[PDB]
């Protein structure tokens, strides 16, 4: 009872859920790719998980360390082989790099969106707060006028790292743009492309959104986008926020979760929330549409501080998923005060 | 207030709800086409919804029907100017058709399918009981197995008009398949490719689906897909009864729900019975992933029997999406025989 042994294992370093199938992913992973990023990367399991995981493994003697690989020792390719576990293979496709959509059109945008963007804010250290890729930003708008969620229409941006907004203007599309970043380099930035392309239909927000919005923003809005921070509760609020800032049925919502953070059950909550207390449907769940910049913003990570193997990751290993959302009869976001501060940002899964 | 006349003109027609979005998405389209297929596809509403508003801006005086083609009046012409109601852009993916998944690994594949299915069934001969493309059957072997759902996998498949355990056949990867079907058809055509192709691993399986599931299906499989009828009555029945045929938390359904027969108030329905009398996650929703073969079988519908425009569809304009979810501590299926009768296959919704 090999699996058996193996799950009680990881479940002794986490809280997070575990299944065969979490042990699974992360095996079928590791026969596909030695590199942990990747490994996380394929597998679609949270970053503590796998390294959960991968301990656990290495302690039974199922994984090895070497050349910086991880990798299945002999006993471990019996494993795999009496489970029948196969390497995960792939086939997202390469022109869109799996986002349902093609920039092509956006030629213009995304070049103009590059120039324009070449001194922005750099990004925050840590791996999970970088920003989108600038073909993610123009992707994003490719959808979202495609879904006729842009052409003038009022937009809201509820934090905006990736300059979103900026696309936006150089889109022509929208009526007008409405900005929330409490982050002053960010909006000052945005301000200055502005003047500098002449747009003159945007506005900077700076309220505190642990406060009830404002009546300017309170259901003003045909459709919002934000990232929101990986935990049940930021989710609520900041797409909660979003939500009460669109003006009635009808309207749309873009956002980012990640399989990086949020395991599966903690996905299960997040749609019972979007489901029943917003009442909003998802029209849209898109694997790994958001391609998040790599510095390589990992030391603090345990899997950088306590495994042996202390390779930066080579690529954009961290991506979200594209949700969309639409407001119905009956439809309603989150308008209360958010009385919890910083723990709004982290959970019982890191 | 003529956006306000032509919803409660719209409301007199149907009992599907009707929001101003509903309008726009419409009016959006006919500026993109003429061809009322492509508006449906466009538009994203129901059928008969996109028919009823049509009706309804033809009664009004903003559409005309001229060269078989539906366009705007002057009068709609400015009705589309006041609004701001630009005309539907797309941009799907060229190569991947939106799937997500490209299937240029799988050209074997494809050929094999195309050979062994030259002489299947012909189809039932209604528009939305038609089977997918070779290519969709593909990319759906693409995608499960890019998912790990597949290879040494126990998959049911729940009804196979679209001949999917043949592909899967002839892709080696399941551990075994099972197909339910009582059209004796299809299970003798799949038979005879079993046969010719030396699969052994395959059943049949001819139970009454209402009746509750026998021992040798209940918790027995690790995947099932299954199309099912588009009611919240038989996606509760047909999916909740795959479902019941997974072995618990850790395992996958692939199944379709289209924009076409199913309006987004009851896609809200459909999530709920997924999130709250399932405890499923949906872990992707790829719109248009499906993609049906068109032969012109829509001389039932309210679109052909009374509009003007009489051409039959010229491209595949009928295609639905692919949900994916995954089974989690607490998950169930649906158990219970099923006492309603064939009222399970229709909803107002027409
Ligand atoms: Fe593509």
């Amino acid at each position: 009872s090999h699996m058996r042994e193996i799950i009680e294992r990881v479940k002794e370093k986490t809280t997070i859920p575990v299944y065969e199938r979490t042990i699974e992913n992360v095996l079928s992973a590791i026969q596909a790719s030695g590199d942990v990023w990747r490994i996380v990367d394929l597998s679609e399991e949270p970053l503590p998980l796998v390294v959960a995981v991968v301990t656990a493994l290495y302690e039974l003697g199922y994984v090895a360390f070497e050349n910086n690989q991880v990798i299945l020792t002999r006993k471990g390719k019996e494993l795999v082989e009496k489970y029948g576990i196969g390497p995960r293979a792939d086939y997202t496709c390469s022109h869109c790099q799996g986002r349902t959509v093609e920039i092509d059109a956006f030629s213009e945008l995304l070049e103009q969106f590059k120039e324009i963007t070449r001194d922005r804010p750099e990004p925050a250290h840590q791996f999970d707060q970088a920003y989108v890729t600038p073909e993610t930003t123009v992707a994003r708008v490719a959808l979202m006028h495609s879904r006729g969620d842009l052409e003038n229409k009022e937009v809201f941006v509820l934090g905006d790292d990736d300059l979103t907004s900026v696309a936006l203007m150089l889109s022509g599309l929208p009526k007008r743009i409405a900005v929330l970043d409490i982050d002053e380099r960010l909006t000052k930035f945005i301000e200055k492309a502005a003047d500098e392309i002449g747009y003159e239909n945007i506005e900077i927000f700076t309220f505190d959104l642990r406060k009830p919005l404002p009546d300017y923003a309170l259901h003003k809005f045909d459709t919002f986008i934000t990232d929101p921070p990986e935990t049940v509760e930021a989710i609520r609020a900041f797409v909660g926020r979003g939500i009460a800032t669109l003006k009635g049925p009808g309207c749309a919502g873009y956002f980012g979760i990640t399989r990086r953070e949020s395991s599966l059950d903690k996905w299960r909550e997040i749609q019972r929330v979007l489901l029943n207390e917003f009442g909003v449907v998802i029209t849209d769940i898109i694997r790994n549409f958001n391609e998040y910049v790599n510095w390589g913003y990992v030391e603090e990570t345990r899997a950088w501080r306590l495994l042996p193997i202390k390779v930066k990751p080579s690529y954009n290993w961290y991506k979200s998923y594209m949700f969309r959302i639409q407001t119905l009869e009956g439809s309603k976001g989150f308008e209360d005060e958010i009385t919890v501060g910083q723990e709004l940002y982290d959970d019982e899964e890191s």
